[PDB]
């Protein structure tokens, strides 16, 4: 009746889970599209919209009940499950039903979910350049306590060329990487020297607007997963800093190779929520 996408396996999301650890208690906010609320696998508490004309419960797009979907869809005997069932979900929309915004829409999200209280904030949107306003949000979420997860982009490798962007560019904010299933790195999942971790990330299987359940491919699919993993760390461990959840993260990961393609490796949240 549930499906567990294979990403809960892949990064040992299940064990921690079975630990009796689901994220619970723990705010999330998603900057995206906005999340179709109304869907049964899922529960957004609240947010903020700072796109004109559309509220924040609504996706027009679909990537933001995607994104969501991967970090909380509800543990139950429907749809999909979330890497962290538990937590506080929070729609924070930034991007229209193009899957575009500005950077004041962008770093208005940022600058509510810090004032906010959110602990971990998901950014599965990028850009070529960033801008001192986005840099200076996401050093003081981060200085704040928030764990900040930016996918690192879909360019693929462009050889010596690092195409990992903004916002997961900066040094406050994890950029994150997709692998598929066979725990390999995918074709697009962008390359550079700020290459944090990897997370599933080809073949996602989430939540999607009008009440169904959709497969994507991304680096933004990547990223819910670190997200969801900070927050069972946070859940099982409330007392750590956004910087000892990073460094677990980061630390307790399982090599795959060269960092410049895939950082410190594959992730673990059972051995980083240790
Ligand atoms: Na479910
Ligand atoms: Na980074």
């Amino acid at each position: 009746a549930q499906t567990v996408p294979y990403g809960i396996p892949l990064i040992k999301a299940d064990k921690v889970q079975a630990q009796g650890f689901k994220g619970a208690n723990v705010k999330v906010a998603v900057l995206d599209t906005g999340i179709q609320a109304s869907h049964p696998d899922l529960n957004v508490v609240g947010g903020a919209s700072f796109v004109a004309g559309e509220a924040y419960n609504t996706d027009g797009n679909g990537h933001g009940t995607h994104v969501a979907g991967t970090v909380a869809a509800l543990d139950n005997t429907t749809g999909v499950l979330g890497v962290a069932p538990s937590v506080s979900l929070y729609a924070v929309k930034v991007l229209n039903s193009s899957g575009s915004g500005s950077y004041s829409g962008i770093v208005s999200g940022i600058e509510w979910a810090t004032t906010n209280g959110m602990d971990v904030i998901n950014m599965s949107l990028g850009g070529a350049s960033g801008s001192t306003a986005m840099k200076q949000a996401v050093d003081n979420a981060y200085a704040r306590g928030v764990v900040v997860v930016a996918a690192a982009g879909n360019s693929g490798n462009s050889g010596s060329t690092n195409t990992i962007g903004y916002p997961a560019k900066y040094d406050s904010v994890i950029a994150v990487g997709a692998v598929d299933s066979n725990s390999n790195r995918a074709s697009f999942s962008s390359v550079g020297a700020e290459l944090e971790v990897m997370a599933p990330g080809a073949g996602v299987y989430s939540t999607y607007p009008t009440n169904t359940y959709a497969t994507l491919n991304g680096t933004s699919m990547a990223s819910p997963h670190v997200a969801g993993a900070a927050a069972l760390i946070l859940s099982k461990h409330p007392n750590l800093s956004a910087s000892q959840v990073r460094n677990r993260l980061s630390s307790t990961a399982t090599y795959l190779g060269s960092s410049f393609y895939y950082g410190k490796g594959l992730i673990n949240v059972e051995a980083a929520a240790q």
